[PDB]
């Protein structure tokens, strides 16, 4: 809504981009684990058909497995290449959407495996990394865990990089302006890396396909406020040149699941690309997962 | 609002590409100049600071003054450089903001611009050609006007070329389908070259700052239906790579004027965007200026 008491000029000078925003984390591991205090963290790796980068990503974190990560959970989305059985032989257990939750029927897209890893891993803290990152480095899964397991009162840590996109830039970043103006402190609310602690993520919906990451973005700031988030530099990384037409399809989705949060109706349609003419349709979703917490008791695998 | 009756599939074969949408238009000058009927042609050309291409698109549009076309206008906005002696010299008239409208002062950006010059000019129909292209085309302002002048019911004319943008494929295309799914249809909503009739221009509120654009075919839309809107083929034209930092600033305030037409509570609230962190802020305008009619006696120059 309406908020003239709010500038762009005082979201620069926001107390919340020095307390709540790491631009130089100087956490050791060693002092990470030492602050678990016997919580757990779960890392999950979304990945459909991802054979050519799902090791590396893997290889990254598995030092950290038995120390400061408890599990290390690849999600497969129903691959057809080869990327299951390399993301076992980099030493990840790999969970398919229907063992993850097998009463439920899979819907597509992003959203239903991240929304599904939380019947699959039992983290106090789950740890969500991009299994498409052709450089990982290996202080992410530290890196995200930092605020939570050390700070107060943080329960979503968003982890960005110094170059970021095109739809973070012109879709995103400039809607939550019109919609969510305290959430454009965040440098990169669509960012495949995070992390969250279990109640919060049990305790909220998850919007489908590619709407997933702004989507707990905002419901974590409707629901907890802008202190309960923070944000944390990973490093350098290339921007990975993907094609306007995916990123067109992508933007689509991100706008329903903002409008979906923010109160605002969507029309349900799906966007049309032309290239007389040859037209390209995308379908977007309105519809949710429920909180993950509303299925508790009917599960055949204790939440 | 939610309309579920419509697919992205039914958009992409809608009739409305085939009767209003010109992928081949054929007019001659000579013909269309017979179908003008004693209606008179208006060419505007927004300007701020264009001495490097505003002559090369007048000299594209000046062998048609005083046949097709009735007044050629390049609307100064400020320019410090020689925009306005190039553009006398190539053989247009120069109105400054304040000459256009003497009595308000001028509001920054471009829809005030193509507002003000409603009062400066006096054709039945006036199209709009941007002054900062590189290569014009001598046809646009035939093509443009092939629909007001020869088909029926069309009050307003969107060119587009074959190569398209940034925002307009992330930003106002997604948003159309979620908030005026029709629209879609269009596949340059922000194109900078489009005529209109001159009833139809005077009576609808004009966008400010980048939202004009979007803004006159949304109200259009809302006032008269798809059916009063048409689109024709001006050929290639080459994007011109304008910095992601500028297109961000550009797509907040094409968000505002959008949602101001909508019905989405807008924050107001500008674009910050960080570069410690270099923040940059833009602003944002949720203001229009009022349709000109309501002007109408209280001028000096009649209407
Ligand atoms: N079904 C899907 C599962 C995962 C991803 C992804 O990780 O980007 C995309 C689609
Ligand atoms: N004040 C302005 C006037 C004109 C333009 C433009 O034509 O792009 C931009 C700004
Ligand atoms: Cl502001
Ligand atoms: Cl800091
Ligand atoms: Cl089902
Ligand atoms: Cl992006
Ligand atoms: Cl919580
Ligand atoms: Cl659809
Ligand atoms: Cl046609
Ligand atoms: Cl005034
Ligand atoms: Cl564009
Ligand atoms: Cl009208």
């Amino acid at each position: 809504t309406l908020v003239p008491d709010l500038t762009a000029t005082d979201l620069a000078r926001h107390r919340w981009l020095t307390d709540n925003s790491w631009t130089r984390p100087t956490w050791t591991v060693a002092e990470l684990e030492a602050a678990k205090a016997g919580r757990t963290i779960s890392v999950v790796l979304p990945a459909l058909n991802e054979e050519e980068t799902v090791g590396g990503v893997v290889e990254t974190i598995r030092p950290l497995l038995g120390g400061l990560v408890d599990e290390l959970i690849v999600l497969d989305s129903g691959s057809t290449d080869d990327t299951e059985i390399r993301a076992m032989a980099a030493g990840a257990r790999v969970i398919s959407r229907e063992v993850a939750l097998p009463e439920v029927a899979p819907q597509p897209g992003k959203g239903e495996v991240l929304w599904r890893s939380l019947a699959a891993t039992t983290g106090d803290i789950i740890v969500f990394i991009d299994s498409d990152l052709i450089d990982p480095d290996p202080m992410f899964v530290p890196k995200l865990v930092g605020p939570l397991l050390l700070s107060e009162g943080v329960h979503l840590v968003k982890g960005f990089y110094r170059r970021g996109g095109r739809v973070t830039e012109l879709v995103a970043r400039p809607l939550l302006a019109a919609l969510r103006p305290e959430l454009t402190c965040v440098l990169q609310p669509l960012g495949g890396e995070y992390a969250g602690t279990r109640e919060l993520l049990m305790s909220v919906p998850f919007a489908p396909g590619y709407g997933v990451e702004i989507g707990l973005l905002v419901d974590t700031y409707d629901r907890l406020g802008l202190d309960a988030i923070a944000q944390v530099n990973l490093g350098v990384r290339a921007h990975r040149n993907r094609p306007l037409t995916d990123l067109a399809a992508m933007s689509r989705q991100v706008i329903a699941t903002l409008f979906s949060r923010c109160g605002v109706p969507d029309s349900g349609v799906g966007l049309t690309q032309f290239f007389g003419f040859s037209p390209r349709t995308s379908e977007v979703s309105l519809v949710d997962r429920p909180p993950m917490n509303t299925l508790r008791g009917k599960l055949a695998a204790a939440l």
